[PDB]
C-alpha cells in the first residue's frame, strides 16, 4: 500500500502541498468517505475519489467525448449514469472532466487520466465551456451586457465571472463561461427574468462535440483534441 | 428624488463602492425591472429591490416573525406569497431577512429595515440559522463530523463552513449553519447521500420561533429580539 497524498499527487498531477490542501478542503474520499489525512494507507482494494471523480489504479491513457442525453447523471454510481454507454471493464476505468446536470445534454469528456481531467476543470486554468441555451421567452437587449459584466446571484458571495453571450435568434443563444457554479446558466437567466428550457454543451476549450454522435454515443478524442484541452 | 446608488447604499447599509457594484451586477431593480445605472433618479413612489427584497424609503421600524407554511413563496411575485398573511398597506412595506423555499416551513423575519435585514443575511456576517431536517434515509454516525469539518459541494470552490448537527432520531436532525449558499441545506444532505424531505426553520441567531404561532400567523418581535439580531 501507499500514502493517500502520494497517490493523489501522482494521479491528479499536484504537488504534495497541493494534494495536502485538497485533502484539507474535503476534496478527497476513500470508498465514499471524506478523508482529511494524507498519511492514510491505501491499496487497490480502495476506491479513491477527487472532487467525486473515481481515479483508477491502472492508468493507461484513454480519452473520449460523449454526447450526453437528458435523464442521466455523470456519477460513477435515482437516475441512470453516463457509464451505461460504455462496456465493462472500460466503464470502470473512466471518470469525467466536467460533469453535466441530469437534464443538460451534450459534450462530456471521459478519461482515466486524473492529471488531464483536473487541468481541464481547475479554476486556475479557467477552461471555457460553451452552451447552446434555449429560452422560454425572447432575449432582451440587456442580456449581453449583463453576462459580460457579471451577475450577482442569490446564494453567491461573488458575481458570475464575465461571460460571452452570442445571440442566435430570439430564443437561442450561445453562452461561454469559464467556471461552473451550481446550476449556473439556469440561475443566470432566471435572474434576468427568463427561463432555460434547453441546455446543450457543444464546446470545451477549442474542442467541439462531434456532430455525428447520436445521444449516448461516444468516440475517442484525437491526439490533437487531447493536447488542445491542456 | 435621489440616485439609485445613494438609496441602495443608505438603505441596505453598503459603502458607495458596494452599492455601485451590486447595481452594475444586476442585483437591483426599480419597479420590477433590473437597472444597472446608479445615477437613475427614483422617488418615494418607486419600488426598489435589492436581490428581490423590496426596500422601504421612509423606514418606520417594523419587525415581525412569521411561521411560514408550505405552498407559498417569500417574494412579491407561481405560488401565493407570505405577504398574503399581512394586510395592506403593511404587506407592501415589508421584506424578509432570509428567505425560505416554497415547501420549507418555519421562521421568516419580516421588516422594513434594510440595514437590519442585510446584516442577518450578509455573507460577510455569520448569523446562525437552525433547521429541523427530516431525511428520506437513515442518518449516519459520521454526519456530525462531516458538517463540523466541511463538505465540498458540486459547484463550489470551497467547502462549507463549520456547521453544527444534532441527531434527534433515525430520520431527524437539527442543523445550524452560519452560511447562506444556494439551497445549502438540501445540497449538504444530498452530498452525504441522503435527501431532505422535510425542512423547518425554528431559530435565527438567538431568536426562537414562537411555538404558539400557527402556520400563517405572525407577531411583532420584542425589542429584546430585535436587539439580539443586531
Amino acid at each position: 500500500s501507499l500514502r493517500l497524498d502520494k497517490f493523489i499527487a501522482e494521479n491528479v498531477g499536484l504537488t504534495r502541498s497541493q494534494a495536502t490542501k485538497a485533502i484539507r478542503q474535503s476534496a478527497v474520499k476513500i470508498n465514499g468517505e471524506i478523508v482529511k489525512s494524507g498519511s492514510v494507507q491505501i491499496s487497490q482494494e480502495d476506491e479513491i475519489y477527487f472532487e467525486d471523480e473515481l481515479l483508477t489504479w491502472i492508468e493507461e491513457g484513454q480519452y473520449f467525448m460523449l454526447n450526453k442525453p437528458q435523464g442521466c447523471v455523470c456519477s460513477n454510481d435515482d437516475y441512470p449514469t453516463i457509464y451505461q454507454f460504455f462496456d465493462y471493464p472500460l466503464a470502470g476505468k473512466l471518470h469525467s472532466a466536467g460533469r453535466l446536470d441530469v437534464d443538460t445534454t451534450g459534450l462530456v469528456l471521459l478519461t482515466d487520466d486524473g492529471q488531464w481531467s483536473h487541468r481541464i476543470t481547475s479554476p486556475k486554468h479557467h477552461c471555457e465551456k460553451t452552451y447552446l441555451v434555449t429560452l422560454a421567452d425572447p432575449v432582451e437587449e440587456n442580456y449581453s451586457a449583463a453576462c459580460a459584466e457579471g451577475i450577482l446571484l442569490r446564494g453567491e458571495k461573488e458575481p458570475t465571472k464575465p461571460a460571452k453571450l452570442e445571440i442566435l435568434d430570439d430564443y437561442n443563444v450561445n453562452l461561454t463561461i469559464s467556471e461552473g457554479r451550481y446550476h449556473q446558466v439556469k440561475r443566470m437567466f432566471a435572474a434576468l427574468g427568463n427561463k432555460v428550457v434547453g441546455l446543450h454543451r457543444w464546446k470545451i476549450g477549442d474542442v467541439v462535440l462531434d456532430e455525428s454522435l447520436e445521444e449516448g454515443e461516444y468516440r475517442p478524442l484525437t491526439q490533437s483534441e487531447i493536447e488542445k484541452l491542456v
